[PDB]
C-alpha cells in the first residue's frame, strides 16, 4: 500500500547502503574481514528486532478519525522523513559521489541508521502510548439527557485523544441512550406549559399533591411485577428442553420462546426497551444461552436492566456521528478546568477536566503495642 | 536455577568476549589505549542498565499456567538463543580460530552485543506489555449462573492472555459464586416439573397469582429487618470497649462478639452467606477493625453485601480449576465476534469479544456569544 | 532552574566532547572526513530523540510528596551522576591531558555517551512506569467510617507509590466523606450509653422493637418525596428560559433559581448535603448546565447522590493532610498480606494487599456438533 511501500523503503535503506559499495566499486573495497561481518550480524539482528516491534505496535488499522491532525504521529512521520532523506542525502553526496574506501565505516554508517531507527521506534512508543500512562487529570463525563456520569483518569493527552478515550469508555460503560426514558419529563414540562410571584408559585407547587412520587412508586411496582412474571416464564421455558426429536440450539430456542414471549414483550414495554430487541435478536441470544449452558437469569440479565451501548445492534450505536465542541484548539493538551462536549445526534457528553491534586503524604508511627483495649465503656 | 544460569551466561558473554583476547593471545593485541577503555566504560554502563531493567521487569515469578505455549515468550527465548549462539559461533570461528589483531574491533563487537541485547529487552517489553496497551477490543464477561456481567477493554492479546486478564478482573470485580443463591430457581423449575397449547399455558401462567413477586418483596423486607437488627447489635457491641483490664484486639473482639453473634448469624442465614464466614474469620476481621479504628458499619460492610471473591478464604476461591473452551486455537489473537468460555467447577464465564468501533470525530464551532437566553417560555 | 541546569549540562556534555578537540588542538586532528561527519549526523538525530523523549516523559511537575525517598528516582539520579562524572573523568584524564589524535574515536566516544544516555532514558521508563504495568497484587481499600470499599489491581510498587495510586482512585472513585451521615450511629451508641448476661441482653435487644428499620424506611420515603419535589421544581425552572430581554447564562441561572431554590434546600437538608453546596456553587453549576444544553435531570445528578470527592470545592478535599501508617518501611514493595492505613483528619483508608492468585488454565474441547437439544423436559 502507500504506507507499506514507505515501510519497505525504510527497511531496505540500510540493506541498500550495505549492498551498493560491493556492486558499484567492487575492487575498491579495503579488506574488512572479521569486523564487517560481525557488524552485519548485529545489523541483521537489530533489523529483525525492528521488524518484529514494528509489526507488534504499528501493523494495525487506523482506529479513529479525529478533527485536526494527530500531532505526535505527524511529528513521527516528519521525523522519519527528514531522517531517511538526510541519510540518503549524505550517502549520495559524500559516499556514492566520492566512491569511498573503508567499507567498515560504511557498515558502521548503516548500523548507526538501524540504531537510530530503533530509537525512532522507541520515541514512537514514548509519544503514542507512554506519555499518557501516568494519570495527570480526572474527567467527569456527564450525559446531557439523563445525567449518567462516570469519572476517568487520563494522562497528558490532547483534547482529541482524550475525547477518543472518553468515547471508548462511553460505549463500554454508560447505559445506552434511550429517548423513550426521557419523554415523561418532556410531557411534564409541556403540561406545565399548558398553564416575588415566582417564589409563591413554587410554594404553591411544593405544597400541592406530588403526582410524581406516587407515579414513580406505582411504576416501580409494575416493573417488579412484570419482572417476576418474566423470571417465572423464562425458568419454565428453559425447563422444557434437555441438554441430551433432536434439534440444534436455534430450533430449541424457537421451541421454548413462545412460552416466554408475551412476558418478555410486556416487560420490554414497561421498561421502554422494546425498540432495542427484535425477535431475531432475542432468538439469537436465546440460542446463545442455550448453547453455553446459561441459566434463565443469565439469559435474562440482557433484558432486565438497560445495559451498555455495545450490547445492542451495530446500527443502534453510531460512532461516525460524533461532534467535538471545544472553546480552544483540540490539539492542545488537557489542563485543569477545560470543558469539551461530545455531541451525538440527540444527546451530548459534557466533559470537564480537573487536575488530580498535589498530594502530600507523611508517615506517622503507630506502636503495635499501643493497641491495648479495656472492657470499660466508651 | 535453570533460567538464572542462562541469564548468567548471557550476561557474561560480552565480558568473556572482552576477557579472552588479552588472555589467549596477550602479546598480539594492537595498542588501543584511549578508545578501547572509553568503550569499556560505555559497555559497563549499558550492562548495568540491562541488569537493572532485567531485574525490574523479568525477575518475578511465573503468574499463570496457560493451555498452549506463550507465543511471545517462546519467540523471545528463541530469539535470545539464536542471538547468543550466533555471536558465540562468530566469536569462535572468526575470532578465536584466527587469533585476531585490532582488539578495538573486538570491543566494538562486544558493545554491539550489549546494544542489541538491550534492544532485545526493549522488544520484550514491546511484545509482553506494550502491544495490548491500546484498547482494541471490548469483552462482555457474563456468569452463566446469576448473569452478573461487566465489560472490559483489551488490546491485542491472545485468547489465553485475554482469559487471564478476565480471570484477574473476575477475582477483583464479580461477587463470589454462591450456589445457595441459585437453588430457589432450581426448586421452582422442579416444581414446574412436578406438573398452540404452549402459548395458552403461558397465558394461564401469566394470569395466575405471581408467588414470586410477593415472596421476593417479603424476603427483601426480612433482609432489611435482619440488617437493622445487625446494625444495632454491632454498634452496641463496639460501644462496650474503649481505645484506652487491659487486653489486645483479639481478646477485645472475643469480648464484644457474643453481643453481636446471634444477629450476625441470623443475617448470614437470611442472606445465605453463612458458609463463607466461620467464627474464626469473623473474630479475625473483628480484631482487624478494632485495631484500625473502624466503625461498626465499616466492620459490617464485609457481611452486608456479597462482596468479591478475594474477600473470602483462599480455599473458597480456586484458581487452579479453570478451563478454557474456545472454538479456535487459544494462541490466536482476539478478533470481533469470537466467544470463549472460562469454566469453573459449577459456573462459567461466557466471554464474547467485540471490536471497539471506528469513531469519526469532527469539530463544530459554538460561538460563546450564541448562549443568549430569554425569559420567554419554551 | 536546579534540575534544568543539570539537564543542560547532561545535554551539552556530548556536544562539548565534540567541540573541544578542534578548539584546543586544532592542527593535531587526523583527517576524518566522511565517517566523522556521518557519525555527527547520527549523534544529532539521537540527541533530538533524547530531547523529545525527555520533554515528553519528564518535563512535568512533581506530582506528590512521599514520606521517604523515591527509591527508583534516587537510583536514576545517582546513575546519571556517576555516568556523567565517569565520562568527564575519562575525558579529562585520558583525552584532554593526553591531547589525543584519531578524532573519529572521540566522536565514537561521544556517540556511545548519547547511546547509553538514551538507554538511561529507557531504564527510567522501565523503572518508573513499566514495572507496575503487570497487575501483581489486588488492594482492598475500605473507609473506616462508612465502610465504602473498592478493589484495585497494582503491579510491583512500593507502599508509598501504591498509597499514591490508592489516593488518586480515592478522589476519583469514593463518595466524599460526609461526617453528618455518620452522626446517627454515634448518637445511637451514646443512647445505648445512656443505659452469660451479655448474650441475654442481646437476646432482649433483638426481640425488642427495631426502631432503626422503621426510621430508615421512613427516611427513605421522605428522601424520595423531596427528590420528586426537586425534580418537578427543576423541570419547571428550566422551562422558564429559552435558548433563543437578552441575558447571559449567569443571569438566566439567577432568574430561574428562585423557582427551584427551596426544593433544593430541603433536599440537601434531608440528604445532609447542605454543607457541600453554597448558593454561588449552585448558580455556577446552573449556568454551566444552561450553557451546555443539559436537561433538568443532568443538572440535578450533582445533587441527587453523594458523588465523588473531586466534584466538590477544592478546600472540601484536602490532599496535603494524608498520613501513611505502615508496620514496615514504606519503600518496601507490596507483598501478600500487608496492611497500610491512609489516615485523613477524620477518616482512614485501611488497605490490605492480596497477591493475585496463580491461575492454571487448560483447554477442554466442546464439539459444536454436541449442542443437540430435544423437546423432552429436563
Amino acid at each position: 500500500t502507500v504506507a507499506s511501500f514507505l515501510g519497505l523503503l525504510v527497511f531496505l535503506t540500510p540493506i541498500a547502503f550495505i549492498l551498493l559499495p560491493p556492486i558499484l566499486w567492487r575492487d575498491e573495497l579495503e579488506p574488512c574481514g572479521t569486523i564487517c561481518e560481525g557488524l552485519f550480524i548485529s545489523m541483521a539482528f537489530k533489523l529483525l528486532i525492528l521488524l518484529i516491534g514494528t509489526w507488534a505496535l504499528f501493523f494495525r488499522k487506523r482506529r479513529a478519525d479525529m478533527p485536526r491532525v494527530f500531532v505526535f504521529r505527524a511529528l513521527l512521520l516528519v521525523l522519519i522523513f527528514l531522517f531517511v532523506v538526510s541519510y540518503w542525502l549524505f550517502y549520495g553526496v559524500r559516499i556514492l559521489d566520492s566512491r569511498d574506501r573503508n567499507y567498515q565505516g560504511i557498515v558502521q554508517y548503516a548500523v548507526s541508521l538501524v540504531d537510530a531507527l530503533l530509537f525512532i521506534h522507541y520515541l514512537a512508543i514514548v509519544l503514542l502510548e507512554l506519555r499518557q500512562l501516568q494519570p495527570m487529570f480526572t474527567l467527569q463525563v456527564v450525559r446531557s439527557t439523563d445525567g449518567e456520569s462516570r469519572f476517568y483518569s487520563l494522562g497528558h493527552l490532547s483534547i482529541q485523544r482524550a475525547a477518543l478515550v472518553v468515547l471508548e469508555n462511553y460505549y463500554k460503560d454508560f447505559t445506552i441512550y434511550n429517548p423513550n426514558l426521557l419523554t415523561a419529563s418532556k410531557f411534564r414540562a409541556a403540561k406545565h406549559m399548558a398553564g416575588a410571584m415566582i417564589a409563591a408559585a413554587a410554594r404553591r407547587r411544593d405544597s400541592s399533591h406530588n403526582e410524581l412520587y406516587y407515579e414513580e412508586a406505582e411504576h416501580e411496582r409494575r416493573v417488579k411485577k412484570r419482572k417476576a412474571r418474566l423470571v417465572v416464564a423464562v425458568e419454565e421455558a428453559f425447563i422444557h428442553i434437555q441438554r441430551l426429536e433432536v434439534m440444534d440450539p436455534r430450533e430449541a430456542a424457537q421451541a421454548i420462546f413462545p412460552s416466554m414471549a408475551r412476558a418478555l414483550q410486556k416487560y420490554l414495554r414497561i421498561t421502554r426497551q422494546q425498540n432495542y430487541h427484535s425477535m431475531e435478536s432475542i432468538l439469537q441470544h436465546l440460542a446463545f444461552c442455550i448453547t453455553n449452558g446459561m441459566t434463565p437469569k443469565a439469559f435474562l440479565e440482557r433484558y432486565l436492566s438497560a445495559g451498555p451501548t455495545l450490547q445492542y445492534d451495530k446500527d443502534r450505536w453510531l460512532s461516525t456521528q460524533w461532534r467535538l465542541v471545544s472553546d480552544e484548539a483540540v490539539t492542545n493538551g488537557l489542563r485543569d478546568g477545560i470543558v469539551f462536549v461530545l455531541k451525538c445526534l440527540d444527546f451530548s457528553l459534557v466533559v470537564n477536566v480537573k487536575k488530580i491534586p498535589f498530594i502530600i503524604l507523611s508517615e506517622e508511627f503507630i506502636d503495635p503495642k499501643s493497641h491495648k483495649f479495656v472492657l470499660r465503656l466508651q
